[PDB]
């Protein structure tokens, strides 16, 4: 019989009002027999149908894999609303259910510090920006680096570490070639969280 | 004698309700004799007075660098709206001034339009997705790659083209490994432009 998974939207869709966020339910395993495949979507227990389901496709082990879309509102995401998706198919005895919703607890907004390079490192080729995010919960998280303009490549965060009073900090790593940064470019560490004012700060860093 | 530069906000800022845009002026050789530099900014010609004036920080050339930003209104700038920085130093005859605004014209909706790899390029281990945005005025414009939420590393961007019917085009290339393309991942380009819905598309590309 079938298998579902049920994929939330990725953090940074819900936080900019400008992107558009979606619920995913997928179906694989089902039998050539009955391709067939119903989705019925509930938010917090009421149907909706605005979902935009595909048309099947079957894989290279022959069975089917079909995908339903359901844009979410960004303020129902984000006040915990339960997202549910309920598949019938014929060689089920009892359609199957999957429910997801955000990271539940009470949110604390972080700081974002900028550190620029210990000194022993600028003997080197190239150095690292570094940008502290503390004390922010839940841990769904977006860190990005830009420069006069245009997002950096070179960058790596660290994953959230549980601190010592139960919020979650991190670290953003980037490095530059080190004429760049001895030039007084300007780097921006940007935070996109949803207990931040606008779900976004920004500090900038610079010789 | 003290020269004077003004940036305008990154676009990105402009086009985005949630980030913050700023007005930058910077006074350089500023000499020791005469430290003490005070601005005075003007939105449509009436004078303005939340500019944050960072202490001076001196060079390499033993001259000084004075910055003042100023935070303006989305609303405002995309308006059309003039500001205006004028400095005055004890070493000036006469306090030197300069003017920003967006840059004038009608503004015309970018087409987007993604591309995938020639059949020839799959021969190399790296392939280039192409995003080619075009039709679209006035040139401040913001491109970025995504693949599954998040920023993708590479890609290069060309500065807007004059086209020959009044409007830019850009092109945007990213470069994949190309087991990567093949397994049938989604890019996407999504960009940023007055004159898009939303100040936002999305366009996606994969095999
Ligand atoms: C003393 O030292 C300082 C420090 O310089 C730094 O250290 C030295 C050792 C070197 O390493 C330098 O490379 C390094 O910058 C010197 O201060 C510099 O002084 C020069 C000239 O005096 C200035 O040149 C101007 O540069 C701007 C662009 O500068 C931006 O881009 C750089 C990126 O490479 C960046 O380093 C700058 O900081 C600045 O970056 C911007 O910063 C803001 C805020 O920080 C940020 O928000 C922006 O995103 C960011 N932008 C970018 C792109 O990064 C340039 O625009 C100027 O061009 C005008 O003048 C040119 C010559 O006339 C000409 O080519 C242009 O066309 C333009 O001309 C003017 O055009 C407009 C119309 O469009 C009009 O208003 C004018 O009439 C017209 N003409 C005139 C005459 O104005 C210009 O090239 C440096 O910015 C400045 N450095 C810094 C950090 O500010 C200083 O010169 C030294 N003193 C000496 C040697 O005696
Ligand atoms: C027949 O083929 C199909 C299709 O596969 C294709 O053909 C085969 C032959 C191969 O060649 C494949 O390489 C080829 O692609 C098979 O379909 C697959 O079926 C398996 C399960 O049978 C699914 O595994 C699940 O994977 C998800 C994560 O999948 C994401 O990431 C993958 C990259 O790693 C990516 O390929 C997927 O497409 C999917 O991508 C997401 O897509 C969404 C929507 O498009 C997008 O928004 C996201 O951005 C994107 N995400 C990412 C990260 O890229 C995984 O979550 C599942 O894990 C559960 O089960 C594990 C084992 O128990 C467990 O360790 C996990 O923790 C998790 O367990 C569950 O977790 C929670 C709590 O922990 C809870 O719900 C449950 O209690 C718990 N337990 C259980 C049991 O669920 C899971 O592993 C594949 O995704 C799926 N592939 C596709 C493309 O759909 C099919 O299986 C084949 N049939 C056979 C062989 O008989
Ligand atoms: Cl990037």
């Amino acid at each position: 019989g079938p298998s579902v998974f049920l994929f939330p939207p990725k953090p940074k869709d819900t936080l900019m009002i400008s992107r558009t966020p979606e619920v995913t339910c997928v179906v694989v395993d089902v039998s050539h027999e009955d391709p067939e495949v119903k989705f019925n979507w509930y938010v917090d227990g009421v149907e909706v149908h605005n979902a935009k389901t595909k048309p099947r496709e079957e894989q290279y082990n022959s069975t089917y894999r079909v995908v339903s879309v359901l844009t979410v509102l960004h303020q129902d995401w984000l006040n915990g609303k339960e997202y549910k998706c309920k598949v019938s198919n014929k060689a089920l005895p009892a359609p199957i259910e999957k429910t997801i919703s955000k990271a539940k607890g009470q949110p604390r907004e972080p700081q974002v510090y900028t550190l620029p390079p210990s000194r022993e490192e600028m003997t080197k080729n190239q150095v690292s920006l570094t940008c502290l995010v503390k004390g922010f919960y839940p841990s769904d998280i977006a860190v990005e680096w830009e420069s006069n303009g245009q997002p950096e490549n070179n960058y790596k965060t660290t994953p959230p570490v549980l601190d010592s009073d139960g919020s979650f900090f991190l670290y953003s790593k980037l490095t530059v070639d080190k004429s760049r940064w001895q030039q007084g470019n300007v780097f921006s560490c940007s935070v996109m969280h949803e207990a931040l004012h606008n779900h976004y700060t920004q500090k900038s860093l610079s010789l």
